[PDB]
This record gives C-alpha cells, structure tokens and sequence, in this order.
C-alpha cells in the first residue's frame, strides 16, 4: 500500500467525481 497508489486511485476517483458531479 505504498503513497503512489493512493494518489493514483485518489486522483481517478477525484477527476471522476469532478466531471461526473459537473455537467
């Protein structure tokens, strides 16, 4: 569970979240 992982997961769920909640 290294620090790089959590950025990865974070950032696709973040740029996710992001443009799914705008529209």
């Amino acid at each position: 569970e290294s620090p790089e992982q959590r950025a990865t997961r974070l950032k696709r769920m973040s740029e996710y979240a992001a443009k799914r909640l705008s529209s």
